[PDB]
């Protein structure tokens, strides 16, 4: 999901 993304900001 996109909400998945954020996680990528954060990594």
């Amino acid at each position: 999901q996109p909400s998945k993304d954020a996680f990528i900001g954060l990594m």
